[PDB]
Order: C-alpha cells, then sequence, then structure tokens
C-alpha cells in the first residue's frame, strides 16, 4: 500500500491506495465520487473521463502508480454542482445533451479539458477531441453535445452573457412544443443521479454482491454443478442454483400467441436441464464484493454434455433439425399476410417485376451503462426489485410464477438508467436477483460487465428475407410477395409478435392492393431476441425500401419520384388493410425534393476517381402503441404545497419520460395556470404507480400522454369553483373533496391482426418519415463515410423539441451503425464496443438535419404521435441506397463492411 | 431493508437502508459524509450533530426508522465548503474555535440550528443551546465557540458586513503576536480534514479491521487462548496473539532511570503470561469490518487464573505486597529532594508550621475522538503506522524491538487528531497495528470505542501527598518537607520521570532555602500512567498551593499577600537550586491585586444564606522542555514555486503546531518579505521529517520554534545576494546552490536533576502564572459552580494570540473538571463522558479572563515560552481555595463531589 497526498476537486486528500488499483475504483469506492461513471471498463467509452494534471484520462484504465504525489484531479463533482453549475453544465441542460445522462459527466469533464487547452474550438475541433478521448454516446447522435460545447465556449470567452445559457420562457407560457429543459438534466450533468451501480456502492454493509456462473458453450445437457471450491473462497456467502428457486423456475412469455406451437414457458430463470445459449446463467455466487463473487464464480464447476448448436435461423429451421426445446418444433410460429387478390397471376402479367434476398442481423443495443439490478426483502414481507426494466408491471407478471411469489408480494421499480434501446423490454437480471434475495433474506446486487451486456442480454433478431414487387410501367405498384425467417435465439418471449411486424411493415408507405407473404419464427442457440428500437421495421423496411430503389432502377425512374407515385393518399390502405390516419408522405416528399436534387448535383460535382459520392432515399413508418386497444392510466394530484404530482409508470430509458409527463400535464393544466416547475413526475413502481404500460412501441407519449391529459382535465373539473376560478388545496380539503384524481385512455377501435390473414387495425396512430443519406465511398478500400442525414418527420405535434430532436439524432446514428459497422455474430470478437462496431463521433456526421412536417393526429394528445422508433425504421436503407447511387454496388446483407463493399466493387 | 427518498444537503438521495441502522453510519459509510464526526457513540458529545427536519439531532442515536420519507438533512458539508464558507464557518476560523477541530462540524451544525430558530441569541442563549444539544469540547473552554456564534449572528442579521469575518492583516505585517488564523482551520470547519476513523472508511477493500480481545479482570496468569469459535464467524480472516509477534513482544520505557529497580521492559505488546490491568489486549481479531471483528472478538475464550489485584498505590506499596512484576519490587523508584539545611531543626524552632495530606487522582483525558490507528506494509518493504502519536520518533524506538523491526524498517506518521492532552505521549495502538500488518501482510485499521478510550488508554497517575511548611510570623518561608506516592499502574514508561516532577514542582513559585522530601513510584493493577497535561504539576501544586492558603490562615494573613512576600525575586532559587530566568510573579500579583479585592467584595455582597460565594488564588509554574539539554531540528526549503516549506515533526494534538510553525517562520523570514500564506508546514513522519521531538513538556514553541528560527536565518543567508537583496529559486538553482537548509537548536546549560539530591537546572525556560477562581457553593447540596476564572500569564512573547488564548481557556476548563467532577476510579461507571464528569458548557463559566504579563525569555525564540500546560498547573487549587473562602470547608482529596462537600459542611 502507499500513501499519496493529492488534490481532488480542489481539496487535499490523504489517500491510502494499492498502486495497482484503478483510479475509477479509488474515486468511486474510496472517495464516494459516483459522478465518475463506469461503463465498458476497457478504455473505449470515455464515461470515466477525469482530468489528471491537465490531461483528460480514462480513470478505468489508469492505475494509481500513474498518479504522482501532488497530482491534481477533477471529476464532474469539481466542475460544478446543482446551484453552482459550470457553463458547460448549463449549456448541456439548455441543448438537451443529457438523455439517459450516463455519458454526460465524462463528456463535460472531457470538454472542460478541451476548453482549457483550446478556448475557441471549431465544431470539427470539438469532434476531433471527443474522438481522441473516446467519449461515446448512444442516445444523442453527438450533435447536441457539440452544440453545448460551442455555446459554453462563447460564454467563457465573453462573447455572450452567461444568463443566455438559462432557458427563456416563451411568455405565452406554453411549454408544449418548446425547448424547456428536462427535470432530470441538472442531476445528470452534475453526476448526482444515482444509476444502479451507483446505488450498489451506497447500499449497506449487509448487502451481498452477486456473480453469474455462465455457460461457456452454446448448447448442452447439464449433468451437475459442483460449488465446493467456490464456497471456500474469500468473502463467499453461498452459491444459488435452480434448487433454490421457489416457483416454476421459468419466465413466461405471458402473451404467447394461440397459434404459436410452444407454450411460452421455455425460458429458465436458472438453467436446470439444459444450456440453450452461450452465457446462460447456471448459478449465482453471493459474496461481500463483486470482485470476490467473480473470483469465486470462476471456480464453480459445471458438468455438461455439449450438444450440436444451431447458430443461425436457416440451420435451425431445416426439416431434419433436432428440437432445441424437446416437444416443440424449432419453427414455432408462422404469420401469413393475405391482402386482396392472388399475386401469382398479377406478377405474371405485370409490366415489371423485381425480387431480392436481404438480411439484417443481430444488432447489439450497446448502451453505455451495462445491465445492473438489485433486490431485497422489505420489512413488509414483499420482495423488491430495482432494475433497468422499462415495463415494470409487465415484468412482474412475467417473473412472479417462476420465482414463486404471488403478484402482490413482489414490487418492481425502475432505477435511473443509462439507455436500453429495447433490450429492457425483456427481463434480464430481475428474476436472478429476486431468487437470491428470497433465498438469502439479504439485499443482493448484480452488475454485468460489458462482455456480459453483449453476450447475455437479448438482441435484435436476424431476419432472412425475400421480397418481390410487381408494377406498371408508370411505377404503380400492383402486388407484393414476401417471406421472412426470424432467428429469435432460444427464448420465445415476443418472438411471434416480432414476426407479425413483418406483415405490418414490409412494404409500408405505399398503396399495395394485393399481398401474399409468410413470416416464420425459429428458435436457435444464438442470442435470444429482445426488442431493439424499431422492432421488426428495421428488417422489414430495409428489404422493401431497397427493393423500391431496385424497381426504380428497372423502370428507369427516379427513386424519390417512384415513392411519390405510390405514397399513401386518401382512399389507400396499409398492408393490413387499414386506412392511414393522416396523409403526410406526399407533403414530405415535395418539401424534400429540391434538397434531394441539390444533393445529387453536389455528389456529382464533388466525386473524384477514388472517392465516389451518392444520395439515397427511404421512407419509414411505424405504429405508436402496442397492438390492439392499448391503454394507460395516470393520477393527477394537487399536493398540500400547491404543486401537482402526475403519477404514472412511464419508464425512462433516457428518452424523456420526465419531460413528456411535465410538458403534457402543463398543456392540459393551462386553464388553471400551473407553472411547469410545480409539476412532479413519479419513478415507475408497481406498488405505488398505475399500470401505464411499458415504454415499447413508441407508445408512451400517445397512450400515457392521453391518460395524463385526461387525468389533468379531471383534476381541473375537481378544482373548478362555482362562478369561475379554481379552489385551492386548502379549500378542497376543508370541504372534504378529493385531491388525487384518476384518468384513463384507451385506443378503442384498434384491432389485433388476424392469425390467418394478417389483416387488422393494430395501431390508431403511426409515425411517418422520409430519409435522405449522403455518403462517400472510397472505392480503393470499400469504406463508406456518411456525410449527412436528413429526416422529414411527421410527429403530429411536438411535446418537447429538445426531446424529439435528440430522439431523431440518436436513431439516425444507430442507423449508421446498423448500415455500416454493427453486429453481434462472433460471441467473443463482438463482445466489446470497438469489436461490435459502435459508432464513435467521427462516424456520425455533424450534418444531421430534421424537417418537421406535422399533421395533427386525431387520437394523439394535442395531436401528437410518438417519435422513439421512427428514426431507426429505415435510415440504413437510405444509406445502402446511397452506396448504390455512388458506386453501382448494392449490399443486400448488412452491415456494409469495407471488405464486403470492396469485393462487390471488384467483381 | 427499505427505500427512503430524502434530501441530504439539498440534493435528493434515493437511499436503501436498514430501518435499525444508525443515521451516523448511513451518512458516513453509505454516503461518504465523513464530516459527520463520531466520538462517544452514546449521544453524549454532540460531534455527530445533524439537522433533521429543522431539529438538531445526534446522528449516532438516531435510527433510520425515525427518518421519514421526504425528510431534509443537513450535515457540515451542506453548511458550507472551502471557498463557499458559511458565516458560522468564517467566524469559527476568525475566533480560533477549531483547535483539534473534531467538535467543530457538530458545533457549527448545531449553531446553524440555533440561529434558524433564534436569530439574535444572547450569549446565555448560545450556552443553553449547546448544553441542551450536548455539544462537548475538550480543547477550547467553549468561550471562543460562543464568540464565533455571536459574530456570525451579527453578520446574518445585517449588523456588520460579512467581510468583517475575514482576517485583516496588521499591515506592518508581523503575524507574530497576531490573531492570524491557523492553516488547518478551513478544513476543520468544513469537515474536510480526515482523522483516523475517516481515513479508515476511505481505505481500500483489502483492508482488515481489527478488534481487541481484552482482559475483563484486573490481574491474572494467562493459561491459554481458544480462537476456534471466532474463526468460524462472519467476515473473520484470522486471530493474532503473542505467538505472531516477531520481536520481544515488549515496549521499552527507553529512558528508564538507572536508579529504577525495573528494567523498563515490563509492558507487553500482546499479553503472554499475565494480565496486568483490566482492558489489556490479549488478542486481535482481523475481519472485513469493525462490526464483524467486534462480534467475533466476543467469542475468543481466554483461560485465566485471576490473581488478587492492587487497585491503589498504598495497597501495592505495602511491605508485604506480592510483586506484580515478579523480580521487581512494586515500589520501583525513589527520588529524594535535598536542598539546603536539615529541615527538622528549622521546623522545631519556627514561629509557625502547617501540614496537610492531599490527593489528586486518576484524571481521564477525555478527548472527543477515541483512539484510532492503522498500519500497512509499504511497497518499499517498510511497515508504516499512522496514529495519534505526538512523538513519532520516540514511539518508533519504544516499539521497534518489540515488533521485531530495525528502526529503518518502520515509519511512524501522525494523523490529524482530535485531541490527546498527553495520553499520546504513550504508545497505545501502534504496536498492535504493526504486529497485525506484519503478520497478515495486509493493511489493518483499529478504532477504539469510547469505553476502550477510557479503560485502555493511560491516565493521570494518582498521587498521595504529605507536605509541610515552616515559616516566620511575617510569612517568610523557611523550610518544606514533602512525601509523595505515585500510582503508575502496571507499565513503567516515564513513571520515574513523573515522580521527579514532584521534586521540581512541589512548592514551586517561592524562595524555599531548605527542603527535605521523597517521591516514590509504585506499580499497581489500575490503569497505567500516561502523561496528562501538567505531568506532575497538577498533583504537586495542588498540595503546595492549598498548603500556602493553610499557612496564610494560620498566620492571619491574606493569601495573595503571603504569596507576594515569598514569590521569586532576583537572588532566589527554585526547589532544584536553579535561579529563575525571569521574575514576573510580583508584577502579576500586583496587577491582580485590585481585581482580587473587588472579587472579595462582590462575593461578600452577593452571598446568600444558602449560596455562599468565595474567591481563591494559586500560582502555577512549569518547564518548557524535556529535562536537560533538549534539542530540535527543522529544515527551511525554498520551493520552485517561491513558497517555503518548513519541515518539522512538530506533532499537532490540536494545540496549533501548524500556526506555531507558520508564525515563527514568518517572523524569522521577515527580512526576505515572505507572505504567511507562502509558508507550508509538514505533518510528522519519521522517514521524511527531522527529529524535532515530542509535543510534551510544553516544549515545541521553545525547542522547535528556535530550530525553525535558526533554519530560517540559515535560509536567509543561503539566499542573500552580494550587494543586497535576495536570490530567487531560479537564480540559486542556476548557480547549483542549496535550497533546503538545516537549522538546529539545543537548550545548552540545562542539566538533569541529580538522582540523590534532586538538584539541577532541568529547564532553561519556565512558564509562570497566577490564578483566581470565583465560585458559589450551594450549602444545602454541596454543589459548586465556578462563576469566573482569571489567569495572569507570562508567556514571554505570543507567537499567536488565537492559539494562546485558546490554550489557556481549554486548560482552565480541564482544571474545573479536575477540581469538581472528574476521575477514573470505577472501571465501568467512569467509562463514559457523563459518568466520569466531563465538563459540559454550563460547568465552564463564560467569564474566563486572561491578562498577559510577558517578560521575554533569554533563550526563547523572540522571547517566547511555552503555554500548553501552564493553565492546568494549579487552577484546581485556586478553585478549592475558593470553596474554602466561601464556606470554611477544605477539600483535601479531589474531586470535590457534592456529597463530599456536604459531609464536610455538616460535620
Ligand atoms: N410528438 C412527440 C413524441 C414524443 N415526444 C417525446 O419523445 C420521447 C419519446 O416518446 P415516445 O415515442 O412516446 O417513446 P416512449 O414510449 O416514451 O419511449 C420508448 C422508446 O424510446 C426510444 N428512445 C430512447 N432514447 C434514449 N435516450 N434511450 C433509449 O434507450 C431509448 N429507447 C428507445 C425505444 S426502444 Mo422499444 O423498448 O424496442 O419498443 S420504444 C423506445 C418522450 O420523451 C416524449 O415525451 C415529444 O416530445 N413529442
Ligand atoms: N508563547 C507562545 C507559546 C505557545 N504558542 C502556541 O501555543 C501552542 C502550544 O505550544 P507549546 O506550549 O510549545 O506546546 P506544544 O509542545 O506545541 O504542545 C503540547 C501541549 O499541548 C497542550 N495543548 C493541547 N491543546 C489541544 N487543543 N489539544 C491537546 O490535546 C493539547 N495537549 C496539551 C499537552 S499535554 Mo503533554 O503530551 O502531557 O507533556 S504538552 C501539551 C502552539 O500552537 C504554539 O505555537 C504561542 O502562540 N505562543
Ligand atoms: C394475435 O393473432 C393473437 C394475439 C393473442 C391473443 C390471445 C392471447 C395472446 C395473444
Ligand atoms: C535522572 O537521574 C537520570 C536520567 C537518565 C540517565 C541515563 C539514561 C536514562 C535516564
Ligand atoms: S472508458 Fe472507462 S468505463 Fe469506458
Ligand atoms: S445521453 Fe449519452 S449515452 Fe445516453
Ligand atoms: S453524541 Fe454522537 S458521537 Fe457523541
Ligand atoms: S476543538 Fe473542540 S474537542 Fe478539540
Ligand atoms: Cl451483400
Ligand atoms: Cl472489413
Ligand atoms: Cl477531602
Ligand atoms: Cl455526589
Ligand atoms: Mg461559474
Ligand atoms: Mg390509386
Ligand atoms: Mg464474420
Ligand atoms: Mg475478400
Ligand atoms: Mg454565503
Ligand atoms: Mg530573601
Ligand atoms: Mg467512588
Ligand atoms: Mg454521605
Amino acid at each position: 500500500m502507499i500513501q499519496k497526498v493529492i488534490t481532488v476537486n480542489g481539496i487535499e486528500q490523504n489517500l491510502f491506495v494499492d498502486a495497482e488499483a484503478l483510479l475509477s475504483d479509488v474515486l468511486r469506492q474510496q472517495l464516494g465520487l459516483t459522478g465518475v461513471k463506469v461503463g465498458c471498463e476497457q478504455g473505449q467509452c470515455g464515461a470515466c473521463s477525469v482530468i489528471l494534471d491537465g490531461k483528460v484520462v480514462r480513470a478505468c484504465v489508469t492505475k494509481m502508480k500513474r498518479v504522482a504525489d501532488g497530482a491534481q484531479i477533477t471529476t464532474i463533482e469539481g466542475v460544478g454542482q446543482p446551484e453552482n453549475l459550470h457553463p458547460l453544465q448549463k449549456a448541456w441542460v439548455l441543448h438537451g445533451g443529457a438523455q439517459c445522462g450516463f455519458c454526460s459527466p465524462g463528456f463535460i469533464v472531457s470538454a472542460k479539458g478541451l476548453l482549457d487547452t483550446n478556448a475557441d474550438p471549431s465544431r470539427e475541433d470539438v469532434r476531433d477531441w471527443f474522438q481522441k478521448h473516446r467519449n461515446a454516446c448512444r442516445c444523442t447522435g453527438y450533435k447536441p453535445l457539440v452544440d453545448a460545447v460551442m455555446d459554453a465556449a462563447a460564454v467563457i470567452n465573453g462573447k455572450k452573457p452567461e444568463t443566455d445559457l438559462e432557458f427563456k420562457m416563451p411568455a405565452d407560457g406554453r411549454i408544449w412544443g418548446s425547448k424547456y429543459p428536462r427535470p432530470t438534466a441538472v442531476a445528470k450533468v452534475t453526476g448526482t443521479l444515482d444509476y444502479g451501480a451507483d446505488l450498489g456502492l451506497k447500499m449497506p454493509a449487509g448487502t451481498l454482491h452477486l456473480a453469474m456462473v455462465q455457460a461457456k458453450v452454446s448448447h448442452a445437457n447439464i449433468k451437475g454443478i459442483d460449488t465446493s471450491e467456490a464456497l471456500t473462497m474469500p468473502g463467499v456467502h453461498s452459491v444459488i442454483t435452480h434448487k433454490d428457486v421457489k416457483g416454476k423456475n421459468r419466465i413466461t412469455g405471458l402473451i404467447t400467441f394461440p397459434t404459436n406451437k410452444g407454450d411460452g414457458w421455455d425460458r429458465p430463470i436458472l438453467c436446470d436441464e439444459k444450456v440453450f445459449q452461450y452465457g446462460d446463467c447456471i448459478a449465482l455466487v453471493c459474496a461481500d464484493s463483486e470482485a470476490n463473487a467473480r473470483a469465486a464464480a470462476e471456480k464453480v464447476k459445471v458438468d455438461l454434455e455439449e450438444l450440436p448448436a444451431y447458430m443461425s435461423g436457416p440451420a435451425a429451421a431445416a426439416e431434419d433439425a433436432i428440437e432445441i426445446h424437446p416437444g416443440t418444433p424449432n419453427v414455432y410460429f408462422e404469420q401469413p399476410i393475405v391482402k386482396g387478390e392472388d399475386t401469382g397471376p398479377i406478377f405474371a402479367s405485370a409490366d415489371v417485376t423485381v425480387e431480392g434476398d436481404f438480411y439484417v442481423g443481430r444488432q447489439p443495443h450497446m448502451p453505455i451503462e451495462p445491465d445492473v439490478a438489485f433486490a431485497y426483502m422489505g420489512d413488509d414481507g414483499k420482495c423488491y426489485i430495482h432494475s433497468k426494466s422499462i415495463g415494470v408491471h409487465l415484468h412482474l407478471y412475467m417473473i412472479a410464477p417462476g420465482v414463486g411469489l404471488e403478484p402482490d408480494q413482489l414490487v418492481l421499480v425502475a432505477n435511473p438508467m443509462g439507455g436500453t434501446f429495447g433490450y429492457k423490454f425483456s427481463p434480464t437480471s430481475e428474476a436472478l436477483v429476486a431468487v437470491a434475495a428470497m433465498a438469502t433474506g439479504r439485499p443482493v446486487h448484480l452488475r454485468y460487465n460489458y462482455q456480459q451486456q453483449q453476450q447475455y442480454t437479448g438482441k435484435r433478431s436476424p431476419w432472412e428475407m425475400n421480397v418481390k414487387f410487381a408494377a406498371k410501367k408508370d411505377g404503380t405498384l400492383l402486388a407484393m410477395e414476401s417471406d421472412w425467417l426470424v432467428d429469435h435465439g432460444p427464448y420465445s418471449e415476443f418472438g411471434d409478435l416480432l414476426t407479425l411486424r413483418g406483415a405490418q411493415f414490409i412494404g409500408a408507405g405505399y398503396n399495395i392492393p394485393n399481398i401474399r407473404g409468410l413470416g416464420r419464427t425459429v428458435a436457435t442457440n444464438h442470442v435470444w431476441g429482445s426488442a431493439f428500437r424499431g422492432y421488426g421495421a428495421p428488417q422489414s423496411m430495409f428489404a422493401s425500401e431497397c427493393l423500391m430503389d431496385m424497381l426504380a432502377e428497372k423502370l428507369g425512374m427516379d427513386p424519390l419520384e417512384l415513392r411519390y407515385k405510390n405514397a399513401y393518399r386518401p382512399g389507400d390502405t396499409n398492408p393490413t388493410g387499414q386506412e392511414p390516419e393522416v396523409f403526410s408522405l406526399p407533403d414530405m416528399i415535395d418539401q424534400l425534393r429540391p434538397k434531394y436534387q441539390a444533393a445529387l448535383e453536389k455528389a456529382q460535382k464533388e466525386s473524384t476517381a477514388t472517392h465516389k459520392k451518392g444520395v439515397g432515399i427511404s421512407i419509414g413508418v411505424y405504429g405508436s402503441g402496442l397492438d390492439g386497444p392499448d391503454a394507460s392510466e395516470a393520477w393527477a394530484e394537487l399536493n398540500a404545497d400547491g404543486t401537482i404530482t402526475v403519477h404514472t409508470a412511464w419508464e425512462d430509458h433516457g428518452q424523456g419520460a420526465d419531460i413528456g409527463c411535465v410538458g403534457t400535464a402543463h398543456e392540459a393544466l393551462r386553464p388553471m395556470g400551473v407553472a411547469p416547475e410545480k409539476i412532479k413526475f413519479t419513478w415507475p413502481n408497481t406498488a405505488t404507480t398505475p399500470n401505464s404500460g411499458p415504454s415499447g412501441g413508441s407508445r408512451q407519449q400517445v397512450m400515457t400522454g392521453n391518460a395524463i391529459r385526461v387525468a389533468c382535465e379531471n383534476l381541473l373539473k375537481a378544482c373548478e369553483k362555482p362562478g369561475g376560478g379554481y379552489y385551492t388545496y386548502d379549500e378542497l380539503k376543508a370541504a372534504d373533496k378529493p385531491t388525487k384524481i384518476t384518468g384513463n385512455w384507451t385506443a378503442s377501435g384498434a384491432t389485433h391482426c388476424d392469425a390467418v390473414t394478417g389483416l387488422g387495425k393494430p395501431f390508431v396512430v403511426y409515425m411517418y418519415g422520409v430519409f435522405m443519406a449522403e455518403v462517400t465511398v472510397d472505392v480503393a478500400t470499400g469504406q463508406t463515410t456518411v456525410d449527412g442525414m436528413t429526416l422529414m418527420a411527421d410527429l403530429g405535434s411536438l411535446c418537447n423539441q429538445l426531446a424529439t430532436d435528440g430522439q431523431i439524432y440518436g436513431g439516425l446514428a444507430q442507423g449508421i451503425g446498423l448500415a455500416l459497422s454493427e453486429d453481434f455474430e462472433d460471441i467473443k470478437k463482438h463482445a466489446t464496443l470497438v469489436g461490435a462496431g459502435f459508432p464513435f463521433i467521427k462516424q456520425i456526421p455533424d450534418k444531421l438535419d430534421i424537417v418537421y412536417v406535422n399533421h395533427p393526429r386525431p387520437d394523439g394528445p394535442f395531436g401528437a404521435s410518438g417519435v422513439g422508433e421512427l428514426p431507426l425504421t429505415s435510415p440504413h436503407a437510405a444509406i445502402i441506397n446511397a452506396i448504390k447511387s455512388a458506386t453501382g454496388v448494392r449490399i443486400y446483407r448488412l452491415p456494409a463492411y469495407p471488405e464486403k463493399v470492396l469485393e462487390a466493387l471488384k467483381a
């Protein structure tokens, strides 16, 4: 051990450390500076950035031997605190740079290092700095972060007053539609919002820390588990196996479709008889520390009989393949789509037909924060779970039978969380921590490392697709045929529903009167499927939007004009036979057209012999809602102090559940003159918040926003005075009148798509958009650079423009990754951010352009649709269409890795 | 477990706690708020004061079940921080209220609670508030704390500007003699100075926490130790016994006198063959936490044969008493004093003689911070110990042979510490933690609780005394006889030296030409003797100063005038035959006389039938130095940045080693114009600071101040330019000239007192003072209230008046405790602050008056003497003399408990 006397955030510390200890651990654990966030633990994400002697360093890869006596360290806590915010922190708040907020401390500390060396950076200087310091963000698309740095620099330089970093009220009021900052921003930018790992460090000494004993093969029969050596290791309390599970030891898919051939009870909590994928949790070591738990988990011996594994959909779907779940065929679900007339004769007599085979793969979510959860037995006898769940009520019912609790004896709570992008539509760690809390009686905490985040959380499910169009010479679509095979890994939850998305969204955007297609879901031994932002649309619309460009090419038609010819107009129906609710695609195309023509001219002018530029288009469509007559509930409560709490279970991935609640309630409460800072939101809790439903399907603004609107309207009625005006809290309580008022809303007149035909009215609100990608391909290497993205977006009405702009930039960036670099195919090589192709800042252009073309929705609150998934519906189709424009090469199977593009260029 | 969402220092915390957990532990351990200090752990000291929902509560006795959802908590960290200080914090700094600083956070938080309920308190309101909230201080005597509250209130109330709480430079400069604040004050008042327990919470996860297995009888032969059950308990690593000690397993007294009958190797590190006192450490449990170590220590079984214990000096000294240390007589040392002519004939022919039997007991130091230390093996192979040692070099040599290390392989460092008052002149925990670090190879940390602080640290040693005076009718002293028996408990360290203090200080202050006396040191089984502020003078001068009043009464003379007749004047010698170096007692008496006469008149006027007032006087004298030609060393270093570091091992109990260094160096450096904020001090470290010696014997200002002065003079010479002026660092380094310059100083011409006669010149500088106590005795109950204390003090020249005023107030308060309430006689009943008679604020009068009558010392730096022990030399004699004045009752055996006084009143 060594004594080191240094200065941390301006104060002398007398530190006692191991010279080999990591600075991140010393700062977080020894000094309590949980504003130093840790994600990857491998020097690749920048979340743990600190200033050490004037240099920005990643604390997770800096050992204490590199910290000299007398060193100066600055963490986010030393940059500024609430009510003493630094200009960078104020700028972040104003520009909406904290979505999940997990990267915000590291970017802000890194940016302070930049400005202390270059006071007046260009935007490109800022981008270069964040690239060099590996500051990674999965939520924002980086542009808001650069905007904030530039604004802060101007203030620090004396070019504008610091008061200009504070939000100016629009002064009619109306925060609806404004850039009002989100309530959680201050905590995020100061490192004072405790995420699950932070909470673990602040739990009491009795708390047991867990480590998973995981399968290191993809498929096996389990013969036994020997925990004897592990039990003798330092700090070890016990080892938990399936024998300690008090219920069925299975997670239920809960809404497994009747036509599914499986019963939905396929997924174990702790593997008993079989390993189904690499990473499956077979046992839990409980110890005094994460480090001691992990060391002991390495010594647990699992006796296995390895079985041949099916590592893709086509392999598992073969007629003679062995059943992974004995008694259920590997192909466990099929969804037909049958619209209009038989397509064979129409293809036979059509002027033009096209066909293609396409593939979209196993995209990894890659939040900066790896999965984490904890549980404990309450003094009330209930089991409490605090996790990254984005559907607390949903997950309660998915796990309760398996862990052996009645629903009233379990409580699920959503912690603040550093992004999910859908992986948390699935249970991950909740049942594991519940089992351990119940077995030990003690609080338990489980943190995944980044390799476990990659290998052992769910993934976008690969689709192998064939799609065909028949059309007239003038470009009018006549018919479509479609076939898709969905590789869902071994666990069925929501896989049939995902497959149904192909019936809804292959070919969406256009009038197609005659459709014949079939989707199939197959179990495999690769990673299980969890929702990923877009949930079936990124697959579906990659196929159809690429095929639209192929049709345009075969007709000799411009691809934007082909879309204009066919885009939804009154009288048309979507693939499930439903009329669209608004008709904004022609408007959006007309407004994009001159910008597309200018982009084509620029690409021609600026291309060189080696660096070929191109422009690509696509349309995106997605529902806002879960299928059928979805619903939500909210409670609007006048508090004694005159504030109003709007109680919901609107789960915050980081997208803005806080600001969505506040902005929607503010608008509904305007007749009573309620200031926005007087409106409070509630963190999701199954015991004390209503069943607002999960934050999936781009649904909360519509469903929960309408429930909030109705609850607030009902509170206004409850407060209205005879003769005009409103009663105060004191006046209502004096009269023994209610102050906590319910509202509900249902999407009545949605219907679930039929099991035989695929027809129905699954959503009452959709999101519509038109993408344009501008790219350069180096034809010597096959490397593509995306130089610009544009989204024309119809969101109906904006609740909050900082929220919606940020959602769109973040989705566009994930689209660039999906198009060019991302996959989870190689279990080890793709288990790091860099290995799996995470988009660092230079891969995302600074030119991300939005044009809102909002057509108010009949059923949305104040006319709003959702936004969350719109920007990931088809940006990757626009990018691949742009590579084709540039070079003549079409990539059919994502991603467009440089060698793949180069092979195609040279063929 | 329960979730509680509350606000701490203005920020929402999402807390996860056990409902039975203590708020102090949650705040310190879970949230890292080590500004919440914990001392007693029993609700008696206020150090852990926090504001909870507007009320000041002791966090150590507040369970989490009492903290409601939505509660508001404020700790010192929420009051203010460095560079954002609250008016209370600024006022504390300005008024010198942080000496050790351990109570400062709790007083400041408590004071904020006061001012939030009563904005304009009277001084008595402030005192009432601190009494009710149990805010305890052992260093300051409370008056500076009240001064700070009043000044802060005036600012908060708008009556004076906040800038008036900032020190104003005297503007000739000269910080010598000023009220310049001490360097450590800001850290102390913000809770950002880490004391040993704080450091333990900030040590790494590998650190083992120790608990002592202690004797629960006073005297025994040990037959065996069974650790088997303890080893099976949660978190236990190992149990350490004497078998794990690698050296002699004895602490050496190091300077045991040749005429001592013992060899000085009597004290074990870990008991092997015998228990010598209740509390002796027999084994150390090493575990993952203090709580788990303590639980397991309860299960270690020690097989003992209890022996009869000698629990007082007279019992152990009996001719037939059994030897506690077989082979050494219990009475192991005698010191005669033989000055002038045989006293028997002089007593026989004297006009007047008096005699008395007196007792001063086992006073407990009662710092607010209980003992704590840690150790580790460095990467350099050395064993490092960080403790409350106030003599790091001394303790290194006392423990090295016992732990089995050569002196160059051990390093001792003084942590910031919350007071000692002398108990840390002894080793306590240093050898224990060294043994454990060496045996395990791991860092180890040992915290005593308050009962262990009381039972198992050393004590003031009781003296049984007989003293006699012979005098002329005019009051001239002719002769003195003295006998004293010193109960030193079982461990000999410095007991012979303490006994020699009786030869030096019984009768000090007066010319006494003829003296015959004998001191004896005896080993007992009560607590071992460690220095307590005054070290022999409180015993010695209680006897002689009470006997002076008895002589005055027998002569019919005023007791101040009797002292005036006999006080040192040129030509006189002290009891060891040495001439005083200055002659300030007549001056001080002449300046006190009218205030004494006015106090007598007030006492007569304000007395009632039941509440009798009185006034008492005493003189105090003590050396500044350790006996003989004491010495020190300092290094003065010009740093690259133009600051100057003054390297010393001046150990800071809290008295002001920091400001003593800075103020002394500033004065010495004036020719070069060095600003005080450019002068740095060094924490004591045996490897990297010079052997300045221990902070005992009121010596550092004289010895180390002179060494600092000389080092700084030498640095000036090293910097002097030819032709005038001074070279800069850069100029010196360019010339390859030295920048780190040594200075040494020795008290040459001191001599050690002779072993046969007691004669010698042991110190070259003494401290001189005259006390006046004003008291009221309730004759119905025997309760005494001290209404005022005055000290006339000759300190030569003041280095810093905030430091010296505070030293005097603190010593006067300890004198009130010694006189009226304090002891450590009952091993269990006296093991709490309240049980042992700790003086809370109402027991210390607000009227504490100092008059400096400074006579510059020939050998002191800039004329200074010490101060530390002067105010505890005889205040308790003045108080008992005042009880006698008031009531006619003399208490001979301290303390003056109410029942004891009442028995005497009614006899
Ligand atoms: N018009 C409009 C719309 C909307 N908004 C906003 O925006 C947001 C969003 O919304 P929405 O759309 O409704 O959604 P939500 O439900 O809330 O959420 C969810 C989503 O969200 C997104 N985004 C995001 N972001 C972030 N940051 N992070 C994340 O993680 C995420 N994730 C993703 C996903 S995947 Mo799934 O579960 O697969 O189905 S679905 C999803 C919010 O805040 C709101 O409020 C506005 O403002 N306006
Ligand atoms: N003239 C003069 C003198 C002095 N000063 C100051 O004052 C202080 C003190 O000093 P001195 O006297 O020199 O002393 P020191 O050595 O440093 O110290 C020690 C002491 O100190 C005291 N005080 C105190 N305080 C406090 N707060 N705390 C404590 O704990 C204590 N302890 C106590 C004791 S006990 Mo022995 O160890 O028994 O012998 S001794 C003793 C310092 O700060 C200094 O600097 C000044 O200013 N001036
Ligand atoms: C979609 O064809 C069927 C959806 C469903 C119906 C009943 C229960 C579960 C899921
Ligand atoms: C005082 O009479 C003797 C002091 C002494 C001399 C030598 C070594 C130790 C102590
Ligand atoms: S770079 Fe340190 S946690 Fe990712
Ligand atoms: S806000 Fe950057 S990772 Fe979420
Ligand atoms: S009153 Fe709490 S530590 Fe003393
Ligand atoms: S300053 Fe109050 S206990 Fe030391
Ligand atoms: Cl391809
Ligand atoms: Cl490649
Ligand atoms: Cl008595
Ligand atoms: Cl009593
Ligand atoms: Mg500022
Ligand atoms: Mg038509
Ligand atoms: Mg590959
Ligand atoms: Mg190749
Ligand atoms: Mg202020
Ligand atoms: Mg004379
Ligand atoms: Mg008694
Ligand atoms: Mg009695």
